[PDB]
């Protein structure tokens, strides 16, 4: 009976309206004995606002069981540690796992939008590029929007270690050449802990 | 022998397979050859046919007090690019049966990358350093080589992202070259070179300069 501990999603830790959650999912719990207790700790203290979802049989007839702990944005961003502690009857030792935010002095990313190259204008789909460089540590969120809705067709590289010890990444958003040619404005939104309000937005549109 | 000698098979480097003036090599490396049983025999096979052009290196002693033997098979660019299988067979009397390893190019229909160069953002023109971007878009499979040069010489203060899987099943990546604002101001020309099996001549080069 083995444990997996998942951290809150970056964007949930960065925007205070959202709810960051730490997840403790126990997998491979027998029919034999299947009951399982969850106790949660922040810097070694007992918390009791965990919402635990009932046992779930897979096809592996083996049961999965999830305890979700809601956390405070500042506690996570300040580096506090979260331990999940699981008590099954199916092994003597109640067994445990910790996580916390990755360490490192925050570095503020620079965000730059780049129009498509003139060679791509022969195609009827074109690429809009968002470059995010100089950030540390690497937990980040990047998204594209237009006129207040999210834009589907994009993909973001994973962070890449630059020469100066900071990270960079690129996000490519693909759109119809027509929408670009009509002067539609597209925004790159970036969320990172070293930004003011943890948020910035840079716009991009067909220039005159 | 540690838990017996063990074998590792290394493919050629992509660039060597793609430029025909370079020499692509498959390398078979055997480690943990005991002092009691120090002889090792390589047999090479390409699509199940033995070849005899391999170049076997002496036999070098490691600090664990145990041997390392390397054999090097030169391969044909087009044989590798056509998907042929390379097979190393290693015999040593510390082993009950000979060990064999197989290697070959990543499979799948090739697709040609498009290469676009993007100048630095106007907002970056405040800083001392600016970023020149090479977008390489739509390629399959993912083995690729991307380099930056200026006046024939490499630049090397650049980083390439790994291939990212795109929505249409192909890959793309970006290559970022960081340059002194002054060299970009002077009109210095920079060039992104790409090597990939679906390019004409396996090669292309896109240039950008100021204005
Ligand atoms: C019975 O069948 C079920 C059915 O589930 C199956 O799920 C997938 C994999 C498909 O096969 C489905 O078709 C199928 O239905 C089995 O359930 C699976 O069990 C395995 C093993 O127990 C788990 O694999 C582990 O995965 C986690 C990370 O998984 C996330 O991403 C998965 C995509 O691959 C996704 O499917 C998962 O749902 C999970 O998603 C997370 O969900 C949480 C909460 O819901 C959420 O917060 C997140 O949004 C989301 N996160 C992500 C990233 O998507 C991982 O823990 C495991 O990796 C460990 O082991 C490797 C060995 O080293 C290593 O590569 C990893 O780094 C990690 O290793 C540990 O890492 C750290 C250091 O970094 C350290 O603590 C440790 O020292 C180190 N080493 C070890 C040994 O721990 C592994 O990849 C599946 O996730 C799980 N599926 C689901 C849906 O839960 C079940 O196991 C079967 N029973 C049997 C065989 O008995
Ligand atoms: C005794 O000593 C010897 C000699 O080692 C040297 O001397 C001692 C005294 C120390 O000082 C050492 O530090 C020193 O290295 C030991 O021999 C070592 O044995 C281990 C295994 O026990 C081998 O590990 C394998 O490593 C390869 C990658 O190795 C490259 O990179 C190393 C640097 O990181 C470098 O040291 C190697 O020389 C080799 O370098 C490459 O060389 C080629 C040509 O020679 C060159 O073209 C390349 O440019 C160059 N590259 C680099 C980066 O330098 C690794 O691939 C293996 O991983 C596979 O196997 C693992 C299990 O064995 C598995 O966990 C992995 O996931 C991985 O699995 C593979 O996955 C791929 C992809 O999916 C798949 O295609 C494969 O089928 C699959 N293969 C397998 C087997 O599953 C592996 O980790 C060391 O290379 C080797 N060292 C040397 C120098 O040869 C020995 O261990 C010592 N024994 C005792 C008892 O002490």
């Amino acid at each position: 009976p083995s444990v997996f501990l998942f951290p809150p999603k970056p964007k949930d830790t960065l925007m205070i309206s959202r709810t960051p959650e730490v997840t403790c999912v126990v997998v491979d719990v027998s029919h034999e004995d299947p009951e399982v207790k969850f106790n949660w700790y922040v810097d070694g203290v007992e918390v009791h606002n965990a919402k635990t979802k009932p046992r779930e049989e897979q096809y592996n007839s083996t049961y999965r069981v999830v305890s979700v702990l809601t956390v405070l944005h500042q506690d996570w961003l300040n580096g506090k540690e979260y331990k999940c502690k699981v008590s099954n009857k199916a092994l003597p030792a109640p067994i445990e796992k910790t996580i916390s935010k990755a360490k490192g002095q925050p570095r503020e990313p620079q965000v730059y939008t780049l129009p498509p190259s003139r060679e791509e204008m022969t195609k009827n789909q074109v690429s809009l590029t968002c470059l995010v460089k100089g950030f540390y540590p690497s937990d980040i969120a990047v998204e594209w929007e237009s006129n207040g809705q999210p834009e589907n067709n994009y993909k973001t590289t994973p962070p890449v270690l630059d020469s100066d010890g900071s990270f960079f990444l690129y996000s490519k958003l693909t759109v119809d050449k027509s929408r670009w040619q009509q002067g539609n404005v597209f925004s790159c939104s970036v969320m990172h802990e070293a930004l003011h309000n943890h948020y910035t937005q840079k716009s991009l549109s067909l220039s005159p």
